C-alpha cells in the first residue's frame, strides 16, 4: 500500500531475455506456421473466427518498439498465437501439431528463463 514497497524482481534483463526466447522460436523447425500473419483474404473463416490474430512477426515488430509494457504482456501475445492455431486447425494437422509443439517449446523456456 502507500509507502509500503512488496519486494519485486529485478526486471532490467527482461527485454534481452524475451527477444532471446523469440529467436528461439523464430528458428525452431516448426515455427514455419507462425512467421507470418494468417492471410485474412485468402483463408476462408479465419477473419471472422479469430478475434485477435497474431503471429511471431508481429510481436518480434512490438518488441522491438517498445509495445510491451512488460513480460507479461509478451507472454500473452506468444500464448495468444498458439491459442489461435488450436482454435482454428485440428490437432493432427501439421499446422495444429506445430502449434502444440511450438507452445511446449515456449512454456519450458518461460519458466527456465523467469523464476530463476
Ligand atoms: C499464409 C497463411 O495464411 N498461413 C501460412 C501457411 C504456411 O505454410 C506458412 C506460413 C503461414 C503464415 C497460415 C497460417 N495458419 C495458422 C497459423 O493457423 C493457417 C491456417 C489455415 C490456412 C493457412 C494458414
Amino acid at each position: 500500500s502507500m509507502s509500503v514497497k512488496k519486494p519485486k524482481r529485478d526486471d532490467s534483463k527482461d527485454l534481452a531475455l524475451c527477444s532471446m526466447i523469440l529467436t528461439e522460436m523464430e528458428t525452431h523447425e516448426d515455427a514455419w506456421p507462425f512467421l507470418l500473419p494468417v492471410n485474412l483474404k485468402l483463408v476462408p473463416g479465419y477473419k471472422k473466427v479469430i478475434k485477435k490474430p497474431m503471429d511471431f512477426s508481429t510481436i518480434r515488430e512490438k518488441l522491438s518498439s517498445g509495445q510491451y509494457p512488460n513480460l507479461e504482456t509478451f507472454a500473452l501475445d506468444v500464448r495468444l498465437v498458439f491459442d489461435n492455431c488450436e482454435t482454428f486447425n485440428e490437432d493432427d494437422s501439421d499446422i495444429g501439431r506445430a502449434g502444440h509443439n511450438m507452445r511446449k517449446y515456449f512454456e519450458k523456456k518461460w519458466t527456465d528463463t523467469f523464476k530463476v
